């Protein structure tokens, strides 16, 4: 019964398009919680040999703010590791067995869902919701949820190559976040 | 010499792709001043029988008071009809002689300059500055400035779309709007 919304991703940084993502699921679905869902290491993307949490989940809990909604799963950056998805929905679950658990990707991942971890298991445990990327609109197979958002080309790499370069990231991240990345030189 | 930016549109409302385009601009030109030009009545577009001033107005100080820079030129809504830029700018300049003027637009506007009033003229008072709307980047002519920002399909149509239906429009514009647009009851 009760709706259990995670929203799982590197979030380095959070962005706006992350904010609107969070947002249409959010007030779409009304689920009874809602977890961004930071990974420690997520599968099939490359890592720094030191991973930062603290930076990202301050500017994660700054997003939940402006939003008026919204948690944080802590799940991964405990555990450590690469951050399969299977194997935290699995133990998430045992923790929460009274409720139906939907976990929101982009059009990205959901072309790429055949190489997640033990995808056909993850595929009976969670309902997909699939938002647009770099698209208009999405189409998914009747056992996911296709949400249609506006088209916002943001992504986390092109807030950090922006702020080494010395290029502004005004809107493109919330004002607390943009502060932040300046007073914590962040990405410099 | 001087460099100043003016940054015309009906913003109604104004939103955060409006933000994204002025912030962009301001960045990248660094101008000595940047206005908003909010229109009457845009040309090649329809209008009610009557048009809101106040809200707009409101509604765009609001997004000055966020991004930290920028002015409303209130020209426009002073003078009513139709708002052809040719004669904003003609009596603009003759109020700014010695100053540079820039005029930013976006694609969908660049596309179809030719349809503007006294477009020949036009071209010889000002450096169009044309920013990426629907695509990703924008070509244009040696005597023009082309600006890329991430691609944001956000329109003013979306917007009042959402708002008639009941549908959420937070982040689409910033907090202080989406709560201005509820306290008010504008588009429903
Ligand atoms: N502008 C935008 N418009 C619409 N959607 C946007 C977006 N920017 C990011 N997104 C989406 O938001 C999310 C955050 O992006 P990013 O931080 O790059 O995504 P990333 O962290 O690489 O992956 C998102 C989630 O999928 C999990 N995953 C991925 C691959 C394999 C496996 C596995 O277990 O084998 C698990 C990963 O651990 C995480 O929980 C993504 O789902 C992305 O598609
Ligand atoms: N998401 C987005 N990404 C990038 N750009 C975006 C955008 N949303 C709006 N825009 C742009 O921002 C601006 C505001 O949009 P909107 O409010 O629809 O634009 P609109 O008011 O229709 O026109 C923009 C300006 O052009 C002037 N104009 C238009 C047509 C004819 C003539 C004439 O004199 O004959 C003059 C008009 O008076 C105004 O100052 C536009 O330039 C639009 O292209």
């Amino acid at each position: 019964m009760k709706k259990i919304v995670l929203y799982g991703g590197q979030f380095n940084p959070i962005h706006t398009a992350h904010m609107i993502v969070a947002s249409e699921v959010f007030h779409e679905l009304q689920p009874d919680e809602f977890y961004f869902l930071p990974s420690f290491m997520s599968p099939l993307k490359k890592h720094h040999d030191f991973i930062d949490v603290q930076h990202r989940l301050t500017m994660i809990q700054m997003i939940i703010d402006e939003l008026g909604f919204g948690d944080i799963c802590d799940d991964e950056i405990k555990r450590g590791g690469q951050s399969y998805t299977y194997d935290t929905i699995k133990a998430f679950k045992e923790q929460h067995k009274d409720s139906e658990l939907y976990f929101v990707i982009g059009t990205d991942q959901y072309n790429q869902l055949e190489k997640w971890y033990q995808i056909e298991y993850l595929k009976e445990m969670v309902t997909f919701v699939v938002v647009n990327r770099d698209k208009n609109s999405q189409n998914v197979e009747n056992a996911m949820i296709a949400i249609q958002i506006p088209r916002v080309d943001i992504s986390s790499t092109m807030i950090r190559q922006r702020v080494s370069e010395g290029k502004s990231i005004q809107v493109l991240v919330p004002k607390s976040v943009e502060n932040y990345i300046k007073g914590e030189g962040l990405y410099e």
